[PDB]
């Protein structure tokens, strides 16, 4: 159903999990098919589990992702977290803001990141 | 104007540091005159400096604040950042999500947390 506080915590804690391994199947399937998608925040949101799925495929496929703050959670079924991506070589603070539906899905999902935050 | 990302990364510390001394005036000014403001997420949100102002009174009047990591910023005038509130005998880990006006104020502001992210 619509996740608690705690579970937000737990289901955004996963997202992390799987995008670490680079688990592409998984990690789609954590999203709601019309999910919609803006990364970074400003950019135009891609949408559907196809374009998602596309997304990480070019991201991670060819990649390390670790929370570098406890998620913070709501009571509406929303949560964020601060989180740090590692890559080929260099590094990449972010900020996530998912929301997620009545399913534990992710309905939408923002994240928060410029240049000022990349570091080679 | 409309702030870019770095001018983001130094109106969001601004924040906090007024805040962390409690100089209300000074961060009522920060915003909007028709800001809105939703803390914590998911909690309805006060509008307009007046109670803007009367929500920090209470809050920060009888208290501590600071980054625990980067702030993140987009190009189209909003940012993220992580920070911690020390308190009485607590603490309380939190994330705001701004966005600015095209004349550096704020305009929205909802901030993240909920008891999970509490600590007496
Ligand atoms: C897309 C990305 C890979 C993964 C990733 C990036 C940026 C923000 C992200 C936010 C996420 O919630 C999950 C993955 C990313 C990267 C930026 C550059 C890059 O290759
Ligand atoms: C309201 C509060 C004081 C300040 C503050 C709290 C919570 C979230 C905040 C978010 C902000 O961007 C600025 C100040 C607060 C506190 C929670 C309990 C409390 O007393």
């Amino acid at each position: 159903n619509l996740p608690t506080a705690q579970e937000v915590q737990g289901l955004m804690a996963r997202y992390i999990e799987l995008v670490d391994v680079g688990d592409i199947e998984a990690i789609v399937q954590m999203f709601a098919d019309d999910a919609t998608v803006e990364n970074p925040f400003g950019q135009p949101p891609i949408h559907g589990r196809e374009q998602i799925a596309a997304f990480f495929r070019q991201g991670l496929g060819g990649v390390r992702a670790c929370l570098t703050g406890p998620v913070r959670a709501s009571h509406n079924g929303c949560g964020a977290m601060p989180f740090r991506v590692e890559m080929v070589p260099c590094a990449l603070d972010v900020i996530d803001v998912m929301r997620f539906d009545e399913h534990g899905r992710i309905q939408t999902m923002q994240a928060f990141w410029s240049e000022v935050n990349l570091s080679v």
